[PDB]
């Protein structure tokens, strides 16, 4: 979740 994003389930 927020920051860059990257990987699922950030």
């Amino acid at each position: 979740e927020x920051x860059k994003x990257x990987p699922p389930x950030v």
